[PDB]
């Protein structure tokens, strides 16, 4: 529980849903959020990096009716395909490829789901319960689509 | 204004993932902790709550704790968001599923269900903290899209 180092990179951007949020950042700061017509008005000590920067670190400590809807603009996602499980996609253009996975051989959707069904996305997380990401495995992996192999590196099959 | 027992949201009981101290709110004002170690969740709250006396614990937008459910596989009928703000509903019929319902009519879904875990809501269990509104679910004369190709309510999912 320290401040500033402690802190945990939080969201900034559009909402869906008004009303008042809440969450501890793990310096041990309670941040408040007040979301009106999309748009969050931060409260927080200045112990905490999240005051500073206008952020807000979603995890498992956070509360409130809104949900974070990012934009489909991101470089690199981390999505969850399985319990336990990710996979890291990253965009280029309108394609996705899986650059990245935590198991070899992960089964994934074929196509990407919309930002918000991302636990991470370039860094900041999204989601209040996300289970811990083990190494991401980036060469001489192999992901499933259906009944298709992939190594790491490929496009999304949908595309 | 919350009321003992009318108010109150019908809650988990089950497996857990994860080992730790959960927290959340019941509808009916109840604030219920659960202690959670080896797959197993300790309910604490008061004799006010429905989910104190039945044992159960609501998850809900102000549920917080490091833990997950781990649905049981027998499940009947389940909400599954299959867009932002989109719900298919999902029934299992022995090692098979349909689409028996949706919040619009042409919703894009996935091939296939995933584990009943990343359901948002598993015959009327509520299982992940945010979900948003549930929307009338058409039952009739509605259909789905999966990729380009469009099938009818009550249709069961392209692979299996
Ligand atoms: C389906 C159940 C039996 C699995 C079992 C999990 C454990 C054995 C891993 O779940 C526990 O069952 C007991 C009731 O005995 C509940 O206490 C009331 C707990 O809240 C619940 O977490
Ligand atoms: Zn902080
Ligand atoms: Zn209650």
């Amino acid at each position: 529980g320290v401040p500033f180092f402690s802190c945990q990179r939080g969201y900034k951007g559009v909402w869906r849903g008004d009303g008042i949020m809440q969450t501890t950042c793990p310096c041990g700061a309670q941040i408040t959020g007040h979301v009106k017509n999309g748009s969050m008005r931060i409260v927080g000590p200045r112990t905490c990096s999240n005051t500073w920067h206008g952020t807000f670190p979603i995890n498992a400590y956070t509360t409130g009716p809104c949900t974070p809807s990012p934009a489909p603009n991101y470089s690199r996602a981390l999505w969850r395909v399985a319990a336990e499980e990710y996979v890291e996609v990253t965009r280029v253009g309108d394609f996705h490829y899986v650059t990245g996975m935590t198991t070899d051989n992960v089964k994934c959707p074929c196509q990407v789901p919309a930002p918000e069904f991302f636990t991470e996305v370039d860094g900041v997380r999204l989601h209040r319960y996300a289970p811990a990401c083990k190494p991401l495995l980036r060469e001489e992996v192999t992901f499933l689509v259906g009944l298709n192999q992939y190594l790491v590196g490929s496009q999304l099959p949908c595309e």
